[PDB]
């Protein structure tokens, strides 16, 4: 129907807006620590741990299958990577203070990106 693709099209929209947006988050983790998955080989015992992990990887993965219907599932995995980083490492580590420099920096961006996805329409 002309209105399914429609809705494909707001989809493959915000797609493009997302991805901005990780790309700008993602420049606030120059240290690339949040860039992949925690290894489980290195870290054997993290699932113990961590629930549910997330990384910028795994987010790119499902974005650009277009697996984010609107900017809050987006936030949530990101605020995934923050708060088990800060969960797992202690505030003394250069791993938890990371995480809170991203998280700070990483606001700006996302208070924007929630007027542009209102303004536009794009959910």
């Amino acid at each position: 129907s002309m209105e399914q693709v429609a809705m494909e099209l707001r989809l493959t929209e915000l797609t493009r807006l997302l991805r901005s947006v990780l790309d700008q988050l993602q420049d606030k983790d120059p240290a690339r620590i949040f860039a992949q998955p925690v290894s489980l080989k290195e870290v054997p015992d993290y699932l113990d741990h961590i629930k549910h992990p997330m990384d910028f990887a795994t987010m790119r993965k499902r974005l650009e299958a277009q697996g984010y219907k609107n900017l809050h599932e987006f936030e949530e995995d990101f605020d995934l990577i923050i708060d088990n980083c800060m969960k797992y490492n202690a505030r003394d580590t250069v791993f938890y203070r990371a995480a809170v420099r991203l998280r700070d920096q990483g606001g700006v961006v996302l208070r924007q990106a929630r007027r542009e996805v209102d303004s536009i329409g794009l959910e």
